């Protein structure tokens, strides 16, 4: 009985395992681009005085 | 009826997955581009005299 | 009775450790290539400047 059902919660689990590893991943994808194109639209030295905007 | 139930959760956390991937990609893309063309319009001495 | 249900517990650890294993797994290739894709995007000089925003 306890061997059907957990076993089972292996397949389930392998489930749940891709479910929140393809979440994540493409989350990743979106927010690491994101930046991408944002850093590169900006330019190295555009970005390197907006953020030494100090004296 | 776990196994079940929740291999379904698989495929519904598979699309809240893309949801929230894409939701938050093309916000990217919004708020990346807007501050592209924000300093790229500005200039290189421009925003740096600014700041 | 005990060694029964224990080997079977054997097996259903077997399982669960799967399910942790490739959960954490993928979730890892998750957020590891997020964060490849941002820096390598970023670029060595943008990055170092957004983070040596100091006099």
């Amino acid at each position: 009985r306890v061997k059907k059902v957990r076993e089972m919660e292996l397949i389930y689990a392998r489930a749940q395992l891709e479910l929140e590893v393809s979440k994540a991943q493409q989350l990743a994808n979106v927010e690491a681009k994101k930046f991408k194109e944002m850093t590169e639209a900006l330019g190295p030295g555009t970005i390197r005085d907006l953020a030494v905007a100090g004296p």
